[PDB]
């Protein structure tokens, strides 16, 4: 009944919770991104998020509750960062766009973080670009529907080791592995189960201990027959990063959540003395 509203006219996404189409609005002409997703204390969340507006997030338009199905109707973009990426592998997303990208973010993730909400799910499949220049944070997270793994390449370690409570730095973490994927073209952490993601940390940072990240022996998770590795350089992590990006990075991945640079304090980082707004090229 809902979708005599809209015109489907293509599939964009088989997002974490449903299929995403793009979507035309059949009186209005608005065009739109439409999420279905298949069937209170939901309805009254996501209810909330309809007020949760910022330039750098994904505007939510509606949230419409029917015949056991949900549905979330976004304001549309036309790429994702994934694509952008791939796209330009061969040659690398230019030093001050990826920078400008990073603070975009960065002042998302503030402006969430201050009104206590948090992502949990970042990654390059839910960051959405435009010609202008503009990047936004989608696809709020709180096997997909189609049998497809979720990605662990940018979980936070407290989440891999088992904690119960998550704080804002779990995002941090996320958004400073995807820095590192913009810099060096491929994924920093790619694991393909929950211990493997936990040991490519472990193996690029130093296996967590008492001394770097206090607690952190006492995780439901944590083993004390895990291998001790010792930590790499960030010259060898994200080269060629300059100081100041490496200094920023080294202090989005520490292990301590407490520690954890917030996004706040990021968007002071001298990295973005020099901060200006390029417009990409994009093909659509
Ligand atoms: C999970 C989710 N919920 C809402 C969206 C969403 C919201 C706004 N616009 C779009 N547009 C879009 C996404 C990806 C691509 S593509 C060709 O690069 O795959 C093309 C356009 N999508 N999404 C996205 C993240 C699927």
């Amino acid at each position: 009944e809902f979708m005599e509203n809209f015109q489907k006219v293509e599939k964009i996404g088989e997002g974490t919770y449903g299929v995403v189409y793009k979507a035309r609005n059949k009186l209005t002409g608005e065009v739109v991104a439409l999420k279905k997703i298949r069937l209170s204390t939901a309805i009254r969340e996501i209810s909330l998020l309809k007020e949760l507006n910022h330039p750098n997030i994904v505007k939510l338009l509606d949230v419409i509750h029917t015949e056991n199905k949900l549905y979330l109707v976004f304001e549309f973009l036309h790429q994702d960062l994934k694509k952008f990426m791939d796209a330009s592998a061969l040659t690398g997303i230019p030093l001050p766009l990826i920078k400008s990208y990073l603070f975009q973010l960065l002042q998302g993730l503030a402006f969430c973080h201050s009104h206590r909400v948090l992502h949990r799910d970042l990654k390059p499949q839910n960051l959405l670009i435009n010609t202008e220049g503009a990047i936004k944070l989608a696809d709020f997270g709180l096997r997909t529907y189609t049998h497809e793994v979720v990605t662990l390449w940018y979980r936070a370690p407290e989440i891999l080791l088992g904690c119960k409570y998550y704080s804002t730095a779990v995002d941090i973490w996320s958004l400073g592995c995807i820095f590192a994927e913009m810099v060096t073209r491929r994924a920093l952490f790619p694991g393909d189960s929950e211990i493997d993601q936990l040991f490519r940390i472990f193996r690029t940072l130093g296996t967590p201990d008492e001394v770097v990240w206090p607690g952190v022996t006492s995780m439901p998770d944590y083993k004390p027959s895990f291998p001790k590795w010792a930590r790499q350089d960030f010259s060898k992590v994200v080269p060629p990063l300059d100081e100041d990006g490496r200094s920023l990075l080294s202090q989005m991945l520490h292990y301590d959540p407490n520690k954890r640079i917030s996004a706040k304090a990021a968007l002071a980082h001298p990295f973005f003395q020099d901060v200006t707004k390029p417009v990409p090229h994009l093909r659509l």
